């Protein structure tokens, strides 16, 4: 379509000459006017997909990171995302480290950044999606679309526990999901639990019947997953996936960003977390790891470049049940979801799968 043509040419403009985070926030801008092209199509029955009882209509959602402050969360998920994860927020508002602090390169595909969670804090992040979730109740393209909300710590911290505890508290109610982002398997068992005691807790003070405490989309108390970072090792990953298994948890999203990569020339003396192209076969083989340590038992959130339909069934087949884009986006601009969805649904065909959920840990 036009409309997605010409924002890609626009989008290939500024990858050449804008720095990156100027780039990123012009479209969210962009977003927030509600100007941006709409993928008004109807996903594939075979494609869609669950983490339990929440229902993804399709399996490609935006990752954390991308809208921290929940600025255009309509205008993302109507590009054809089935959901979104807002944030990482944290209680109080931070600048983040000093820009420049994101920089691609563009012939591998990858990123690196050192933002700092940057992010308006739980207080305005929380206006903005209770806001979203009005206009969901009167937009028919924002039926049945999940927001999640990963939240995080503060920089310098008085204590962990409570820092997510009060978001919770905050935006809690909004959320069809919490995402943990922080890593000691005894502090993350601690962590872990503190967060689903304080979700019951919504549950508990409120008089009102669910249908009008939960002001999300499962009108149910949200999720609890949780999202671990690649550069762990073995004796580390067993011991988390112990924890994950003893606290219950509800999914864990496979992974965050890197810093075991150094031959990108131009990230040579760049400092941060790398995600991208090169991040993807690192992130495939620790789906596996913790789908296998975890004796399949915890629901997979798959992060870590995925770019093609291809790249989708690999994570799936691996032990992922849903996918997350953030440098794709990047790259491929406004067609994102549309192009991926496609190539995944040929995919599943070609290679003899009645339905998505079949192909999810056969390799
Ligand atoms: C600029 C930037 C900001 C990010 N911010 C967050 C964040 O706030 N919270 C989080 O959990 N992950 C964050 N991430 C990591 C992404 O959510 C994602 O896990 C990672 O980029 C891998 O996905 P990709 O290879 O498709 O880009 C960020 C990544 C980038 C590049
Ligand atoms: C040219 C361009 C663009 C860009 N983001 C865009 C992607 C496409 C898109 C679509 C809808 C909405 Br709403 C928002 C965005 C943000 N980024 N992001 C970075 C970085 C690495 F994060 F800095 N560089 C970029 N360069
Ligand atoms: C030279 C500028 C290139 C961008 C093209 C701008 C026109 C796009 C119009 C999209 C319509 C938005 N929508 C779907 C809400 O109507
Ligand atoms: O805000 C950031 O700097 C950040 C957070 C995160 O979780 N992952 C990442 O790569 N960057």
């Amino acid at each position: 379509n036009p409309e997605f043509f010409l924002y890609d040419i626009f989008l290939k403009f500024c990858l050449k000459y804008i720095d990156g985070e100027i780039c990123h926030d012009l479209f969210l801008l962009l977003g927030k006017y509600n100007i941006l092209p709409y993928d008004t199509s109807n996903d594939s029955i075979y494609a869609c997909t669950n983490i339990k009882h929440l229902d993804f209509i399709n399996p490609f959602g935006v990752a954390a990171g991308f809208d921290k402050n929940g600025v255009c969360i309509d205008s993302i998920l109507k590009l054809g995302f089935s959901f979104i994860e807002i944030g990482t927020i944290t209680p109080r508002g931070q600048t983040g480290n000093a820009k420049p602090r994101i920089f691609r390169d563009v012939e591998s595909r990858s990123i690196i950044n050192s933002c700092g969670f940057n992010n308006m804090g739980c207080d305005k992040v929380t206006e903005n999606l209770i806001l979203f979730r009005k206009r969901q109740e009167e937009d028919k393209l924002l039926s049945k679309h999940i927001v999640g909300v990963s939240i995080g710590k503060n920089k310098d911290t008085v204590n962990i526990v409570d820092d997510l505890k009060y978001c919770i508290n905050k935006i809690g109610r909004y959320a069809d999901y919490i995402a943990i982002n922080v890593q000691e398997a005894g502090k993350l068992k601690n962590i872990i639990l503190s967060v689903k005691e304080e979700i019951d807790n919504l549950e508990k003070n409120n008089i009102m019947n669910d249908e009008f405490l939960w002001f999300n989309t499962t009108k149910k108390k949200p999720l609890v997953f949780v999202k671990l970072a690649p550069d762990l090792n073995q004796e580390q990953k067993k011991e988390i996936a112990d924890v994950l298994l003893e606290t219950n948890i509800d999914g864990m999203i496979i992974s965050n960003t890197t810093t075991q990569i150094n031959d990108i020339k131009s990230f040579e003396n760049k400092k941060g977390g790398v995600s991208g192209a090169k991040l993807k076969d690192i992130s495939t083989k620790f789906i596996c790891e913790m789908y296998n340590y975890t004796n399949k038992q915890i629901p997979i959130i798959a992060s870590g470049g995925i770019f093609s339909g291809l790249d989708a069934l690999e994570k799936i087949e691996a032990g992922a049940s849903v996918c997350q884009l953030y440098s794709c986006l990047v790259f491929n601009g406004m067609k994102s979801a549309v192009q991926i969805k496609r190539e995944l649904n040929h995919l599943l065909y070609q290679r003899g799968y009645y339905n998505l959920k079949e192909a999810i840990g056969r390799k």
